[PDB]
């Protein structure tokens, strides 16, 4: 027994209707995993579930009842071995802008979806995973969350997003410590800039220009490359309590 | 050579107790005028009276309270400093005996410590941006309190660690946001300090904890946190950084 | 198309006669890679090269001419696509001991083997890789070095080792920036505690107790688990300029 | 009772003939401390030591005998309470240049002066401070070293400098741990960009342009501002085992 098996195990992916979550769903399905997609986007989520043979659950990650429903769907499908938190939003607003201070509700909403939502999915999924029998490598399950390089390199306009993502990154260690007796590993990925619908409203010129600023490779990341690192986290028993930058070595500048 | 504390106004959240109180005392001794913003009327009004400053009852999570506290400061004089010390430190495991960590406890910790700190920053920064620059160039300086839990989160600290990591992580983008306004933004990450936050931890356990600090082998004094605040106000090159103030301790899981 | 191929490409592994380097050589060889092992240990290195169908070079990583010889053996064998720096030593001595200060030569030697030696191998290998045609994914090659959690969590007695490994970790970014125009990715792994001959002086009992301190899994790392991460680095085109802790979420205490 | 006294105590400052070391010397003297300046620069060191009423010792920080002489001069002068490591060099060379790889000697020399040299001074000064009676605040002494933002943000051409300064940063914690029983605090300052002779051969336009990149204040740091932070570290009993960026919030880009 060298690593946790993806084949025939269940993986709950928030934000699974789009972008990195969708790419993760595709790779885990190709590996024989069974996916539960938890997202607000019912049309895309149901469609992807049909394409992959998974289950779609309409889920606002910030709500207790929705996290419960998503986790219960996964445990009904089979043995829940992985949570991948990809649900997130990335608004921009300066601390002091042209119209006065950053609106409070905008900061709160960003924190609520990205940080409180991620914790909400973690706590519910962890409670369920703790009831599993250990796999042959010892794990009851593995939790992967998505931060961002903004946790470390926050740009002008990203105070809220950075706060939320640094929150996600910072809680990796205490959660790993909390769940060590349950044999659940806890990891975070901090992506740089990836080609997903999160970038809709960045004109194609500006996207290509941003790709060109990445040291190597000089392009936006593919969702599959995120997914590849998720799989490695699942498969490597020693990866725990850590945040991994996945960013072509970029360091984001103020603008 | 540096921004003068003397004669300028300093808004200190959590200023009725502990680190905020200590900061208030030192800033007053340096000739600053303090506004103490806290939930605690009785302790806040006493200390403000003692220091010849002003107390404002302020829940840092509330927009209207933030506005009132900043307004008190701009009335008193030129607002040159915000020090965010308001915060709470609950303990609860991700998965407890009785089920998962309660969601509301997590949300409450995040709301006081992170959303509250941001709420004070945004309002205070808007007011500071209207100031004329001091002779050293600053319109103002914002200092926030994270914790070594931002980096060394222990068992039961997921909510506190998330909140404090948030505070630490936003230091840089807020510094970047306010660089055109000539406002510096810094964060102190304290280790373990002797304040009422340790009420409940019995004395033997506090002494044992002090003995785990490499040097000095004791709990931090509020004046020591306040010394670092004062350096941040006085040093024109400190911006966009998080400083651990912890006697070199690194917190273990338990 | 999706990642750099290990099969039929050449991998130069310093410290390849033992422990993490040897485990990396085994995994890369299983994946069809051709290995050059570079090590001081002639007997073990030659025996492992023979077993894996690779090449051994007796090489002190601190010497220019040894790095040159190791790189020349690799380029003879085929297309040099990866360097893995595992050559290292881990002495212990306090800054101020019972008998006086930490000896200067012990500090210097640690830094020379672990930090100067790693850079020596990198610069020579990178110069070779820079002359490669790019692979389909765009990389001319990929460099992986070994730091340690001691870069961040240095214990009493570890000033020299910590300095050296923090140096390895900190140079990852500028070297990735230097080699971005050459399309060479540069990454660092920071292992926690792994079961290798580096632990020879630690009694079995103290190894087992230290294993029990690792949050999860409560054991020492396997060389294969280090190797798995090296493979991920090679295969993921977005991993660049980063240091990855591989440590079961442990944080090292002073003692 | 609140903090260690600078007045009438002795401070050993390496690189004290120029720039940050010189500014430190001035500020500590103005506060009533007695300085020993340790530097290669005999003429400027002797002249400044005279100007400040202290002592100069020609000291190559990489040599054991020089460290010993410099520490001896300090303990003859009075009670040695602080060491400030400012001796350093910052050459530039790419990992792979136009003409071949980065010369090995250039990397080794940078590491030798900046890292080995800083450790050499620490171990000798620490052994001498360990023999002091504690000050009323409890310290026998305090050690301050100079890293750089290049420890974290290393630029193209800075592999050697970044390695050296990340080494200095990363050894802060184990050395603090080593010296805790001796009551000696150990700290590091990581400066951004400061107006000193280190920038000689950067033309004034390039210096002014780089100052304009500092988010706030939009200028180069003054040596006095470095020195102010050194004094805070001496006077704050709770600052230990930590690295402090002093940089106007800049993050250095590849070029
Ligand atoms: N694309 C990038 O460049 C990038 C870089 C760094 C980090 N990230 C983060 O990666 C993660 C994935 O984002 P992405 O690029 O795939 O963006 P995306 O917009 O394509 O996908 C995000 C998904 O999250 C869903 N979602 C939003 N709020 C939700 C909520 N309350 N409950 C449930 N689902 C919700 C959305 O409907 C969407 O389907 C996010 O956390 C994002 O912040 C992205
Ligand atoms: N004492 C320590 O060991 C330690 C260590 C690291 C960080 N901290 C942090 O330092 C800061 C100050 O803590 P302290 O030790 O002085 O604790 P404390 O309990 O003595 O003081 C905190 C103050 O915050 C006030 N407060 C709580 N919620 C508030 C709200 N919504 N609005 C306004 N005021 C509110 C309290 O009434 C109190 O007066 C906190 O952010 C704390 O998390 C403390
Ligand atoms: N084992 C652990 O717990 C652990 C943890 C963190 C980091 N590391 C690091 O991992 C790497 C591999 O260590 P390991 O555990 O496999 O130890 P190991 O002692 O089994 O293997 C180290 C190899 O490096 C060789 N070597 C030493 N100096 C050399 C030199 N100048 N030139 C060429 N070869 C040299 C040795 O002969 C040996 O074969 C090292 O850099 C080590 O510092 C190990
Ligand atoms: N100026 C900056 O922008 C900047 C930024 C970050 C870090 N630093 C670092 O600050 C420290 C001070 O640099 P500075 O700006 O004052 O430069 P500087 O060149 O003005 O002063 C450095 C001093 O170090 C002495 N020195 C060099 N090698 C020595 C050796 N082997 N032994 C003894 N002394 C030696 C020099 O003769 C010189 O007087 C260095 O460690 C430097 O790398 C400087």
């Amino acid at each position: 027994h060298h690593h946790m098996e993806i084949r025939d195990n269940v993986f709950l992916i928030t934000g699974g209707a789009s972008g990195l979550g969708a790419g993760t769903a595709r790779l885990l399905t190709e590996a024989g995993g069974k996916v539960v997609l938890a997202d607000l986007n019912q049309d895309a989520g149901e469609a992807l579930a049909r394409e992959l043979g998974g289950v779609f659950v309409r889920c606002d990650v910030a709500r207790e009842e929705d996290a419960q429903a998503a986790v219960a769907a996964a445990t009904k499908l089979g043995t829940l071995r992985g949570l991948v938190n990809c649900a997130g939003i990335a608004p921009a607003a300066k601390t002091v802008g042209k119209d006065g201070p950053h609106p409070l509700e905008l900061f709160a909403k960003t924190i609520t979806v990205n940080l409180i939502g991620t914790f909400n999915m973690i706590r519910v999924a962890a409670a369920a995973m703790a009831a599993n029998e250990p796999a042959p490598t010892g794990e009851r399950g593995v939790i992967v969350s998505t931060a961002s390089v903004a946790a470390f390199d926050g740009q002008i306009g990203q105070a809220a997003y950075a706060a939320s993502k640094a929150g996600v990154a910072g809680m990796t260690l205490p959660i790993a410590r909390d769940l060590s007796r349950n044999a659940i590993r806890v990891m975070t990925i901090a992506p740089g800039i990836f080609e997903t619908p999160m970038l809709l409203g960045m004109p194609q010129e500006v996207q290509d220009a941003l790709g060109a600023m990445v040291p190597f490779p000089p392009r936006l990341g593919k969702p599959a490359e995120y997914a590849m690192l998720v799989r490695q986290i699942f498969e490597n028993p020693m990866l725990n309590g850590e945040v991994i930058r996945l960013d072509g070595a970029i360091r984001m500048q103020p603008k």
